């Protein structure tokens, strides 16, 4: 008999070319199929702005006629290759950020999805502690760098003869927001 029939496409980001012809001859028999539009911002898995919807035995095909199209913005705060290249919802794209800046937070890359960049192209300066900042007595900070980021860590060894309160010959501390997990002392 029938292997029956497919119902009007509700296309999001999208529509049906002739609308108002085709409403309704719904359901549609399968076989049947419509050629139909994306929005702005939008494309067919073709890569152009319009297409064909065909109305299979498992339902509307393409499953997802309109895929979002990213646009690379300008990074201010980081090197830039991508400036105005466009991708296809589902893509992923590497993020340089200058020394000291980061994404959100942190991801390395920005990925495409129906609703935009996720996250949001743009490097956000990090939060840092500093060394100028530490007090150590009895040791000294073997690293030797001036600025800590969030999460990164500091370490310290301790004079010959003097431990840590672990207590091993040496230790590190952490940066947060709220500044140095605490102060190194060698005993
Ligand atoms: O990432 S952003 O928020 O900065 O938006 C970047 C996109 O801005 C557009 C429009 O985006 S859309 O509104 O979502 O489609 O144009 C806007 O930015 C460009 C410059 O791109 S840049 O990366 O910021 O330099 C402006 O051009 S210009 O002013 O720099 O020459 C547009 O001004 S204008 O409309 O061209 O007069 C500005 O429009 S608006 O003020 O944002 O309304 C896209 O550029 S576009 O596609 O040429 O229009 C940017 O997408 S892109 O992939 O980064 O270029
Ligand atoms: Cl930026
Ligand atoms: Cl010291």
């Amino acid at each position: 008999m029938g292997l029956k029939p497919c119902d009007y496409p509700d296309i999001k980001h999208g529509g049906l070319y002739h609308e108002n012809m085709r409403r309704p001859y719904f359901p549609v028999a399968v076989g049947k199929y419509y050629s139909y539009y994306c929005d702005e911002h939008f494309e067919t898995p073709s890569g152009s702005y319009w297409d064909h919807i065909h109305c299979t035995q498992d339902g509307w095909s393409p499953a997802v006629p309109c895929l979002r199209k990213c646009y690379f913005p300008y990074l201010e705060n980081g090197y830039n290759q991508n400036h105005g290249r466009k991708f296809v919802q589902g893509k992923s794209i590497d993020v340089a950020c200058h020394p000291g800046y980061a994404l959100p937070k942190a991801q390395t890359t920005v990925t495409c999805m129906e609703n935009g960049w996720s996250p949001t192209p743009r490097c956000i300066r990090v939060k840092t502690c500093s060394k100028s900042s530490i007090d150590i007595e009895n040791g000294f900070i073997s690293e030797s760098q001036y600025t800590y980021a969030l999460k990164e860590k500091a370490k310290y060894q301790c004079k010959l003869g003097y431990v840590t309160a672990d207590g091993e010959t040496s230790g590190s501390i952490t940066c947060g927001k709220d500044g140095w997990s605490a102060q190194p002392t060698c005993i």
